[PDB]
């Protein structure tokens, strides 16, 4: 059937009976009035069964050995759906499939009706939960921590074109994979003030409100270790939320309880933007400070929890303990840990920094001015009074280090100041994390030499040892094996299972760039995948594709830096440039644009209306045929990645040069057969350098022209006069021409495209038609385009998550990886 | 061991492993790192494994047989623990007791941990449980529905002598016996408004709050029947609670959610008390509107939903449906019956109230004024237009009804309308019951009387047939084989088993009145059950009491009626005997006072200081020594009654004659072996006319003496004036004697008692005194009392609610009970 694992007798056989207990035992029901909803709770309990045992000794095993322990602070795990992900990891996708049809039932049917845990919003949350699946799959002894929310990322609905937003009620009927642990809440304080009495300060008169956690089971990739993810749940306290007396209503006190809790209840929508409000805070705080008490509680017990030197000796933590920090989001551990270390444990505060410097590590993911964290002051003054106390000592020590280091240098003191003064004074959450940490790295190499000669230039020349680089990647299990089956078995065929883990081996593929059948095969399932997405196109949203265009792909969040409307102004050009001479052969194309715009973010939403009305004219235009099709992408979200980018021909990655960090999707779109179309942005020079820049489509401004054109001055003006083609098009879109009815509906987007367009969309428009055309040459020679797409996944090893863990654990955590197999997860009962 | 069952061979290993896969595959832990709350789930999930299969088959059967449907309304359903009843009701409970005790775990400590179902205030939520478990006993298809609250009755919290109200959070942990059905989700509507046109009215532009079920299983006793307990919980729609678009915030939109979900939060802690709160009416039409739909829906299957006379007709209706209103709670199911049949089915009016008169029936269970549901108009006309518009129809014919009877009688019709005018116009939820119900009973013979001669006179004149009778009942198995294991046994000794589901055998212990071993076995089992509680008062409470003094308890509810403050008096005649002659025998008493005060009632609240007072100066008093103890029992609930009923010698049943419906603790005391002291009110009478009033404690006033007062003119002074014992505690608590450093703080008592007591406290008194001398001086009799403790018991056999609910299914509901076991348990898998 593939290599989803053996179908053996016994277990084929001993699934099926199970699958009927949980049917009858556990849901209460009888085949009679059981729904395809019901029969998927029962396999996923089925298949949940078979990860407990090895939970437990992975657990109990870290437990006995005691090694360092890895702590992956996030307020974002980016899920998907979680049962097809555990077949794959534990050998179990045939068997399950045989018994359940054997059963009656059709498994594929019965996977879509999961939800997805879109605890994310995309590039960073995605990136958790790669790496969760990488840090088990290389027997790493870590933890994932954040919030349950019980609202997820906005469910995006299209309504005459324009993006509605829906609460994602995702816990609606269960989550059959997480495990209450009500025994472990843990108490977390807001407000309050703080007290200096005798021998240290108090946080004193706080306000209770306690952490529940649910775990979540993390399967390797076929080695029995089962790590856990840890998110936490606001309750509130049964007392104080009730008890602090005197008149209000016995009726109301039980209503607002919902006011503690309603820091777990949704997750900010935002990507690459701040927010300042309360919530955000409180949630960053909440994580942080349970987190942080479970990762003290655990090491108290250790080994020193028993003898080793005997008095709590902390100097022993940062070789026990690793946090990383995935952004700016969960920062205030620094802080927090001083707090519990000075305050609490009673350390001094020199010994109490040397020990926090040494177990944090941060990562940046964005350089982009509006994503950066600066809290009012006023705010962590009235939330958190002594943590602000901490980081103004924090700054103070900090600062003294630089004058020593730069005497005289008194606007590199401003500069480098973790406080900034002005209208309102803010705490810059960067900086601080950069102080308070031992290594900080970026996401792609061009990303982390941008970030050391620009953003964090005065830091880098502070302390150079601290800044790094890690290239992002992505798992080939949920991005390779689980998303595209196909692929995965015919490459098998020829080099084996062995690259699964170890996905450099693909490079073994660059020695059938010539074989005939090879060739025939990529091309094949390719073609299966077009046809198996066109289906469902017409099956979920209803309107006809043609599988034999060129399948042209740009899915990620709405942003004015990713460009979507770079994009837009080439759908444009192809159909005016089709209308001029009707009768000439273009390739034929289906443009595919999705993904999420913030819901405050009118920019964005506005484009998404600019994209389906494109589709209004030019999917139906008579004279265009089934030469061009322009689709917008609803709902863009893991489950569906899973199902356009092993079907994309062409991968959109056309950000500004020097605005993406890194980027993701490129990567997914690499190891599944798609050609990229790019700047030279983010981790696109790293793939184009391990692909060669012959078997890659790039354009544009690198990050030194985009910078000479802004010492220049950028003139958009310029381009509209001296390009007529792209004149044509700005005079549609202001007179109506794509908005009939409301004329002015797209004056917002002219206006900043001719003033205001921070990411120069018009200078690249030139290169990037002119690139253009030059795929469409490409895709008419089926044999070459293929030929350049073995050449892509054969070289796309370099960008398993697989690779980025190895590296952070040897250069960041200090951890060796191991692919050894777990003993097992047979039975045991001590 | 005891009558618990049978402790198999197979079945006590089958229970072990299961206990065991329960603990490793459902809680996901290992035996070294369990607690005992982990061993009480791992119990509980294995003990519901064995009724989902009874639970299914019973189910389907009715879907087979299609019986006539019972369906049992009301907002409040006292529960208590489910682990010991569904193992007793499985004749699981020896079974269990082997396996976990060879598992090396005592039973009855994880017993203890299983949080109660508060979903009940007193009386009338406990007496919904009782009659569940009464008629899946009695084989009936019958439903309780209501809603499934996340925090029932607050527990009570003692300090310095004071209440404290604080959230009882039953679902922290989980519930392992509810099973939630999402896939069954109803929508309910609120506010809007109503449009006329053409062919009917339409209620238009509602808000939308969902309600989704969880289904909870009612074991019958030893019959293989398990019924359901379906209960509601309020669900915000995704889409308009959100999508009513316009600005406002995203963020905010999903916080606001908790907003429609409020509905179902919390229980009001009020006994025969009314309150008109707008969120107390939606809880009121949300259990209603949700229940009825499901209802409709079963009937459209039924055998209609196949064939029949084809055409959907509710003439048949009343035939396969039977819905009983526990008090005017959900009464809103008349005119909400109306509006479905009228409104959506299109009946006529005439056709559409023969129906809904046909079907439901009310429970009336008290006559206190300030008790009685009066809604203003204005929060119906607001919240539920279309019902106010049908309510006044009702009443307009209704009325027309009443002319024609009684022609020129102006003033009836006045007092019968469904609308009361005067300040604010209100509806008389009571005259609507009776108005749209073939049948409204009392709860006790003389309450019932008291319906027709005075609070519902009118109503019977016009429609005498529809007043009945049925007095309430408890059920012998969680009031006697489950809290009283060893007197339940002894009765088995001599009689057999067959009294559980048949309790009027037990009046064959008649017979044993002069038996030796009885008298010394029944007064074993009263000494075992005092020293029981003497010691858990010690265990969980702490401070000392003497188990061979009289067991003197008064447990429920604090209210003025229920005269607590009558006890009181007592309490300290005793004492102030005691202080005149120390060195003079007197009889030694345990006086024991438990109950919950509504959080606003503050007169309740005065008294539960006043009974600690008391104790705080009596407890403490070394001339008293141990003759004269004063024990507040403290959060009493359904667990707590379990343990005090058993040890208890005397029950006080002391409210003012007329004024308690009913009661049923009185019958709980009755059946476990206390004697009691108590007025000619509520049930009282019936238990003292089956006991034989010789071996009863009958004292003070009957109805008649307190209607001769009240035409005299109730006059407190006469006796305080009359009465040198009186006097002098009404000057003990008026002076400060019984608190020192408030001296003033019982002047709100004393000012109420000598000038605005509505239940004449100081009226029954002296005969209240003079009574409890004759039941000391027959304590001191051991032999003679327990004779006549078993003259109680052995004639308690009428207070069972199975015979109540007997009554109800015969004379009300039209359907035959039955004893007959349900064709085993056994497998199966259609
Ligand atoms: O005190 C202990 N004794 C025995 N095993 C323990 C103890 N603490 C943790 N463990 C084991 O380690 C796993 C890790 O628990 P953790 O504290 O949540 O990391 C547990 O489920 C147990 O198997
Ligand atoms: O349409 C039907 N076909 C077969 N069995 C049904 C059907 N509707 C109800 N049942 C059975 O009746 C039980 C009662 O379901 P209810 O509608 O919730 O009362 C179900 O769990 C099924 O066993
Ligand atoms: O590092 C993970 C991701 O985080 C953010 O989404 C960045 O915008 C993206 O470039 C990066 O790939
Ligand atoms: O009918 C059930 C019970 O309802 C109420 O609590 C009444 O006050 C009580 O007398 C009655 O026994």
């Amino acid at each position: 059937i593939s290599v989803r694992g053996l179908a053996g007798v016994e277990n084929v056989t001993e699934l099926k009976k199970n699958f009927n207990r949980h049917l009858h035992f556990t849901l209460v029901k009888d085949r009679n009035v059981a729904t395809p909803r019901d029969y998927y709770f029962a396999l996923a309990h089925t298949v949940r069964d078979h990860l407990v045992g090895r939970w437990i000794r992975t657990q109990q095993h870290y437990y006995e050995k005691d090694p360092k322990r890895i702590y992956y602070l996030s307020l974002e795990f980016y899920m998907g759906r979680t049962l097809q992900n555990t077949m794959v990891n534990l050998a179990l996708e045939n068997a399950c499939d045989e018994a359940t049809y054997q059963l009656g039932l059709d498994m594929e049917e019965l996977e879509e009706i999961e939800e997805d845990a879109g605890l994310g919003n995309g590039g960073l949350g995605r990136l958790a939960a790669c790496f969760l699946d990488s840090m088990a799959t290389l027997g790493l002894a870590a933890y994932g921590y954040g919030i349950r929310y019980e609202f997820g990322i906005f469910n995006q609905k299209i309504c005459g074109g324009w993006q509605m937003e829906e609460a994602d009620d995702w816990l609606r009927y269960g989550n059959p994979w997480e495990k209450a642990r009500p025994e472990f809440t843990l108490p977390v304080h807001f407000y309050g003030r703080v007290e200096h009495t005798s021998q240290g300060a108090k946080w004193v008169d706080t306000q209770v409100v306690l952490a529940m956690p649910y775990d979540t089971p993390v399967p390797g990739y076929r080695n029995n270790v089962v790590n856990t993810m840890r998110l936490w749940s606001a309750k509130a306290p049964n007392d104080f939320n009730l008890k602090d007396f005197n008149v209000g209503g016995y009726i109301q006190a039980v209503l607002d309880r919902n006011l503690a809790e309603n820091i777990s209840r949704v997750l900010y929508p935002n990507d690459n933007f701040f927010e300042g409000k309360e919530l955000r805070l409180k949630q960053e705080y909440f994580v942080v400070a349970a987190t942080l008490q479970d990762i003290i509680r655990r090491f108290k017990s250790s080994k020193f929890g028993c003898r080793d030197p005997v008095r709590t000796n902390f100097d022993a933590f940062p070789d026990k303990v690793a946090i990383q920090l995935n952004d700016t989001h969960p920062s205030l551990a620094i802080p927090e840990l001083m707090r519990v270390l000075v305050d609490l444990e009673r350390l001094d505060w020199d010994k109490a920094w040397e020990v926090t410097v040494k177990t944090c590590a941060y990562t940046n993911h964005t350089v982009i001015p509006e994503a950066l964290e600066r809290w009012p002051v006023h705010l962590l003054e009235t939330l958190l009074p002594r943590h602000l106390q901490i980081i103004y000592e924090i700054n103070q020590r900090f600062l003294n280090r630089v004058a020593a280091a730069f005497p005289g240098d008194v606007d590199r003191l401003r500069r480098m100041s973790l406080v900034e003064e002005g209208a309102v004074k803010r705490i810059n959450m960067a900086h601080l994390c950069i102080a308070g940490s031992h290594a900080v790295n970026g996401v792609a190499r061009i990303h982390s030499e941008i970030l050391k000669k620009t953003i964090f230039k005065d830091f880098y020349e502070l302390e150079p040892h601290k800044f790094q680089n890690k290239t992002n990647g992505i798992t080939p299990r949920r991005w390779l094996v689980l998303c595209n089956p196909g692929l995965a078995e015919i490459i098998a065929e020829r080099i084996g299972e062995e690259y699964i883990s170890d996905l450099d081996q693909l490079r073994k593929l660059l020695s059938y760039v010539d074989d005939e059948a090879f060739i025939r095969d990529v091309a094949k399932v390719k073609q299966e995948n077009k046809l198996k997405f066109a289906a469902y196109l017409e099956r979920e949203y209803k309107v006809h594709i043609n599988p034999n265009s060129l399948f042209d792909v740009q899915v990620k969040r709405i942003h004015e830096y990713k460009r979507q409307l770079l994009n837009c102004l080439h759908v444009i050009t192809l159909y005016n440039r089709i209308k001029k001479e009707p009768n000439k052969f273009v390739v034929p194309r289906t443009v595919m644009i999705g993904g999420k715009a913030a819901p405050g973010y009118h920019m964005a939403k506005m484009i998404i209306k600019l994209i389906t009305a494109i589709g209004d004219v030019v999917n139906h235009d008579p004279v265009v045929g089934d030469r061009l099709r322009v689709i917008f992408l609803e709902n863009y979200r893991v489950s569906l990645a899973e199902k356009v980018i092993p079907a994309a021909d062409l991968s959109e990655q056309i950000s500004t040069a020097g605005t993406e960090a890194s980027g993701t999707g490129n990567m997914k779109f690499m190891l599944n057969g798609a050609l990229t179309i790019g700047t030279m942005d983010g981790a696109n020079v790293e793939m184009a350098e391990e692909a060669g820049e012959e078997n890659f489509f790039i354009f544009g401004m690198r990050v030194e022209d985009v910078d000479r054109l802004d010492q220049r001055g950028y003139n958009a003006q310029e381009y509209y006069d001296r390009i007529p083609e792209l004149r044509q098009i700005i005079e549609q879109l202001s007179s109506g021409f794509f908005s009939p009815k409301q004329p002015d509906l797209f004056k917002d987007i002219v206006n900043m495209l001719m003033h205001h367009d921070r990411f120069k969309v018009f200078a690249d428009y030139e290169e990037y038609v002119k690139c253009q055309e030059r795929v469409s040459a490409l895709y008419k020679n089926p044999r070459e385009w293929t030929r350049m797409v073995i050449r892509n996944i054969a070289t796309s090893g370099k960008f398993s998550s697989d690779r980025t863990i190895a590296q952070y654990a040897r250069e960041i955590w200090g951890v060796e990886p191991s692919r050894q197999r777990l003993p097992a997860p047979d039975e045991k009962i001590p």
